[PDB]
C-alpha cells in the first residue's frame, strides 16, 4: 500500500549511488516533473530527442512519463560527464536497463575526461522521473 513500485525503483537507484556500492567515478542525479514535458510541442521533442527515443516513448502507456524519464537520463548523463541534449542517446528496451550512447560533442567530451563506460538508471511515475548516471573512467 505505502511502498509502491516507483519508491522501490528509486530506493534501489539511490542504494547504488552510495560510496560502498560504487566509488571513484562521475555521479549525476537529475529529477524532472512529468508535467514540465509537453509532447504536443514537437519543436522541443525533435530538437532534444533522437527519432528512436521518440518512437520508443510514443509506444509507452504513459507517453509523457517516458519522455520525462528519457529527459532526466540525458541530464543525469550530462552531469556525470561534467564538461542541445540530442548528442546523448538513451536506448531503452522493455523490462531491460537503458543503455547510453554519445555521438556528437558528448563523444569528444567523454574522451577529454577519460570516460569509457556510462550506465544510467531511470524510475518514472505519475509525478516525477528520477535518473542516476554513473560514469566509470
Amino acid at each position: 500500500s505505502y511502498i509502491n513500485a516507483n519508491t522501490i525503483e528509486t530506493a534501489k537507484m539511490i542504494e547504488n549511488m552510495t560510496k560502498e556500492k560504487v566509488s571513484n567515478g562521475g555521479v549525476g542525479v537529475d529529477v524532472e516533473l512529468i508535467t514540465s514535458i509537453n509532447v504536443e510541442n514537437d519543436t522541443f521533442i525533435e530538437r532534444n530527442f533522437t527519432p528512436q527515443e521518440i518512437e520508443y516513448c510514443s509506444a509507452q502507456p504513459s507517453v509523457q512519463s517516458s519522455f520525462a524519464g528519457t529527459w532526466s537520463a540525458k541530464e543525469a548523463v550530462f552531469k556525470s560527464l561534467g564538461v542541445a541534449l540530442k548528442d546523448i542517446e538513451i536506448v531503452r528496451v522493455n523490462k531491460n536497463a537503458p543503455a547510453v550512447e554519445l555521438h556528437g560533442n558528448a563523444k569528444k567530451a567523454a574522451e577529454e575526461a577519460g570516460v569509457t563506460d556510462v550506465k544510467v538508471s531511470i524510475s518514472h511515475d505519475d509525478l516525477q522521473a528520477v535518473a542516476v548516471a554513473v560514469s566509470t573512467k
